[PDB]
């Protein structure tokens, strides 16, 4: 009863047309929406041809089950061409996002328990609740030297430094000095240099590097540059962290370790500086975007953040366990803005997705901003109701949210993720609320990431 491969229902149009028309602007931006829209029009499952090749889209918790099932040892996921070029081109190595095979699996066991461990959580999470801090008091004042206890600012920014303020703090115990105003100009040129890399990131990576290289040789100056800024930043770190050893930071523990070399550390420490830009951010923008949108969710959260503020500011780990609701209403925020829009796998052996073959090497793309959409999972699924999840109680509903990926493979930076987005909610939301002026809903762009194309300004209120 199993259909042929070759019978899944394909997306119309031309695949070669379709190519041409990426590379003319070096961006798919409606990707999420193009997607949603034939989901709705040919069912949980089609082909994507796209070029050569192609992806097999689905949308359903099953699939993302039957997915991991087949997970070998080294899940397979396509090696991100323009950041494996500049490795190769300085004879630096590649960290977990980019490798496979089984040196993936060799760094990512020798990363786990330094990174997603709860004994690690415990070590940097009081580190992130001390950023975290620094940032609602900074923004806690500015609202108060205003004349009526009322700001109306773009957040963006200043939640970005926070992220990466965090991040850069477990990752090599260093303060950038990114929520202070005004931070040193290594630490602006180590941020622009982050932000060039992904800009130059999108640009790329939608062509082989054999054209781009022609079409783009300027970008490639620009992304290899970028990359060498933060490879410059990343080297003179651990040096610094390695002569201190000798008389606490993530890389501290892995230097001690000495189960990765140098060069591997430094690889796998650019990848997870990488990972929190652009990432964090936008969950907790579009968290702050609907909580002003839905104020009984923002009071409520409001109530439970400030009956547990006491023994949080005992134990700042207690963000992690004693806020369900905001634990929720992150939920709720992924289910509705994924960051990673797709997760995404080459099969390494043959399945079945939807009564479908699926060959052994098909690249199989699960898209989260269809997923969670689904009304028959989520009945009202545009509503921003946290509470859904206290409610959720299907057999497979832990394949409901994977927002961060599934198996061995998920996010690395999972934990130090939640963290800091749980403790900068926590402790905004304690003193201050947060207002929109526009209820509309905002438009999501597909660059690499999904993210709000323009995000509104926000006005923040003492109580
Ligand atoms: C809301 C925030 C974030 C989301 C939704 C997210 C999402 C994801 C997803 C979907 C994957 C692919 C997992 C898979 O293929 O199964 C991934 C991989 C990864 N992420 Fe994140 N990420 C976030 C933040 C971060 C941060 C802050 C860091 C580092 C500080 C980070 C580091 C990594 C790394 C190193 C990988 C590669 C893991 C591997 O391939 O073994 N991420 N992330
Ligand atoms: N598949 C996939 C996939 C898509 C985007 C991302 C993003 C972007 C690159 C670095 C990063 C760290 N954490 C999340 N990300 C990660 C994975």
């Amino acid at each position: 009863t199993v259909l042929p491969f070759e019978a899944m229902p394909r997306r119309p149009g031309n695949r070669w047309l379709r190519l041409l028309q990426i590379w003319r602007e070096q961006g798919y931006e409606d990707l999420h929406l193009e997607v949603h829209q034939t989901f709705q029009e040919l069912g949980p499952i089609f082909r994507y041809d796209l070029g050569g090749a192609g992806m097999v889209c689905v949308m359903l918790p099953e699939d993302v089950e039957k997915l991991q099932q087949v997970d070998s040892l080294h899940p397979h996921r396509m090696s991100l061409e323009p950041w494996v070029a500049y490795r190769q081109h300085r004879g630096h190595k590649c960290g977990v996002f980019l490798l496979n095979g089984p040196e993936w699996r060799f760094n990512r066991l020798r990363l786990n328990p330094e990174v997603l461990s709860p004994n690690a959580v415990q070590r940097f999470l009081p580190m992130v609740d001390a950023v975290a801090r620094d940032f609602s008091q900074a923004l806690k004042k500015k609202v108060l030297q205003n004349a009526r206890g009322s700001l109306t600012l773009d957040v963006q920014p200043s939640i970005f430094h926070y992220t990466i303020e965090a991040s850069n703090l477990a990752l090599f115990g260093e303060r950038l000095g990114l929520v202070g105003h005004s931070p040193s100009s290594a630490s602006l040129n180590f941020l622009h240099a982050l932000e060039v890399m992904f800009k130059s990131t999108v640009q790329l990576m939608f062509m082989p590097r054999s054209l781009s290289r022609w079409t783009s040789p300027k970008v490639w100056k620009e992304h290899f540059e970028a990359w060498d800024c933060i490879f410059q930043y990343g080297d003179n770190c651990i040096q610094k962290i390695y002569q201190e050893l000798a008389f606490t930071s993530i890389v501290a523990e892995l230097l001690l370790n000495a189960e990765l070399s140098p060069d591997a550390i430094k690889a796998n420490s650019m990848e997870l500086t990488a990972g929190s830009v652009d990432t964090t951010v936008f969950p907790l923008l579009m968290t702050l975007f609907e909580l002003a949108r839905n104020p009984n969710v923002q009071q409520a959260l409001r109530q439970e953040s400030l009956a547990a503020a006491a023994s949080i500011s005992e134990h700042p780990q207690k963000a992690t366990t004693e806020l369900p609701l905001l634990r929720a209403a992150l939920k709720e925020t992924l289910r509705l803005y994924p960051v990673g829009l797709f997760l995404e796998r080459v099969a390494s052996s043959d399945l079945v997705l939807q009564n479908y073959h699926i060959p052994a090497g098909t690249l199989v793309r699960v898209f989260l901003y269809s997923l969670g959409r689904n009304p028959a999972l989520f009945p009202r699924p545009e509503r921003y109701n946290p509470q859904r999840w206290l409610d959720i109680r299907g057999s497979g509903r832990n394949f409901y949210h994977v927002p961060f990926g599934f198996g061995m493979r998920q996010c690395l930076g999972r934990r130090l993720a939640e963290a800091e987005m749980l403790l900068l909610l926590h402790h905004v939301l304690k003193h201050l609320q947060v207002e929109t002026l526009t209820q509309e809903d905002i438009k999501m762009v597909y660059s690499f990431i999904l993210r709000p194309s323009m995000f509104p300004l926000l006005t923040f209120r003492a109580i």
